[PDB]
C-alpha cells in the first residue's frame, strides 16, 4: 500500500485548486511535475509504487492532482505521458 492517506489526498487536491487558481504556474507545474506539485503542497515523497495522474476541469481550466487507489488493478508501468524522474 500507499503511505498517503484519503484523508491527506483531498487536503491537497483542495490545495491544489486554491493554488492553480492563484498562480498559473502552479498549474503549469502540475503539469510539468504532478507528483512536484503534490510534494509542494505535502512535503511528503511519493511512496514507491504509488501511480499518480492528474484531470483539468472546465471551463476553470485548472489542472488537479491525485494519486490512484491503492491495491488496485492499474499497473504502475510507465505511460508515455508519463514525467520522467518520478
Amino acid at each position: 500500500m500507499n503511505n498517503w492517506t484519503e484523508e491527506e489526498v483531498q487536503k491537497v487536491v483542495a490545495e491544489i485548486g486554491k493554488k492553480a487558481a492563484a498562480d498559473p504556474a502552479f498549474r503549469k507545474l502540475c503539469l510539468a511535475n504532478p507528483t512536484g506539485a503534490v510534494k509542494e503542497v505535502s512535503g511528503k515523497d511519493l511512496p514507491q509504487g504509488l501511480k499518480v495522474r492528474f484531470v483539468e476541469n472546465e471551463g476553470a481550466h485548472m489542472t488537479f492532482v491525485l494519486p490512484d487507489p491503492a491495491g488496485s488493478g492499474e499497473l504502475g508501468e510507465e505511460d508515455l505521458n508519463r514525467v520522467a524522474g518520478g
